[PDB]
């Protein structure tokens, strides 16, 4: 992706999502939309950005139920224009191949969740992770995300899936990941309040940008 | 799309087709591909292209049959991972409409072709040109393609179409169009042989991109 930076567009209003989106533009071509947005303004934000900003978008939204219902979302998140969607890899394989499924169909992308950024992470997701990744890698998942806060994770998840998948990371800036650490594993960063809490969005962006 | 410029990659084998692309890319982020190089390759070519090169894609395959046949070239075409698809309009209304019945069910594009740009394009198409642009109007298209070598009706077409319709224009270089001239009206050009053949595709590309 563009400068390898991924904005993660979390703000709850269609005005300011799209200021702050249009304002680093230059320096961003994928944006992050999840449900804060999405469940605030309707999944037809996710065309609006897309025509507007040309930039590809990638629905967040942690799809995490049963095979039947995740084909469902999966089917309406892409008919809505995503180019891809974020699924967790903790309800099991079965899970993942329906969202698989339905990409395949669609002609879209999943990416796979291992493990997760925040503190609580720690208390179930962490002991499952490496299967969880070994069991995408099983399953054809060429796309994955991992944790910025705990780079010697990304760096185990990054050795599971190989060099040639493509690994996103959240976590940087307000959680604590560093972009240049992360960036050793991952092939881009993901970034929201750092960028679209910030008084100048843009310099934000340019200043994460320089530093890598 | 980057610098107003689409590329249409009409080379024939993937090799020269992938070594054109990759050296253009800095200035180009949406290619079109069309029948020449999917019926040489085949149609997982265009998920290669869109994963290698991170651009977009226009499947440039003039649909041009009757609905229950465009719905399934569409079908195929988006499962294929193209962002937006081609179709004719003189073949009429419901042939447009079954190919945006699948582009709005896939959350993708279409545009529609109004006039071509080749001499015989004056033979029946032009006649009918000004009724078909104002065909896609009334079904609700927002993409057109109209001729690089008659800025003239490039103009009557922008005036049917509106401002806020995106347009793009073959027939560029090769074919006598000249790049300034068309972005007047269209908001993006369509260049193919001048790029691909060239004896450096990159100075080709850059050399378009300064003169406008
Ligand atoms: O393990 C994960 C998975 N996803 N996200 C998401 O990535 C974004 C990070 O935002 P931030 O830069 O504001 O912390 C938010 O949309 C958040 O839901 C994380 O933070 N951690
Ligand atoms: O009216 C039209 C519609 N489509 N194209 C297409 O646009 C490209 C133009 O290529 P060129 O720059 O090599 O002439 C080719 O893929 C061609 O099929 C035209 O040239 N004219």
């Amino acid at each position: 992706v563009m400068n390898r930076l991924i904005l993660a567009m979390d703000l709850m209003n269609r005005d300011d999502a799209l200021r702050v989106t249009g304002e680093v533009r230059e320096y961003i071509d994928t944006v992050a939309i999840g449900y804060p947005l999405v469940l605030s303004e309707g999944m037809d934000i996710i065309a609006e950005f897309r025509k507007r900003f040309g930039c590809r978008i990638i629905a967040d939204f942690k799809v995490a139920d049963i095979p039947e219902t995740n084909e469902k979302i999966c089917r309406a998140t892409f008919k809505a224009g995503a180019d891809a969607i974020i699924v967790h890899g903790f309800p099991g394989a079965d899970s993942v191949r329906a969202c698989l499924n339905v990409a395949e169909e669609m002609g879209r992308e999943v990416f796979l969740l291992t493990e997760m950024s925040h503190p609580g992470a720690e208390m179930f997701i962490q002991g499952a992770a490496d299967e969880i990744a070994r069991m995408g890698v099983d399953l054809g998942v060429k796309n994955y995300v991992g944790p910025s806060t705990r780079p010697e994770r990304l760096s185990r998840l990054r050795e599971i899936i190989g060099q040639d998948s493509f690994l996103i990371s959240p976590g940087v800036g307000a959680q604590g990941g560093d972009p240049g650490e992360t960036l050793r594993f991952a092939d881009a960063i993901i970034v929201g309040r750092s960028i679209y809490l910030a008084d100048n969005p843009a310099a934000a962006a340019a200043g994460i940008i320089e530093s890598i």
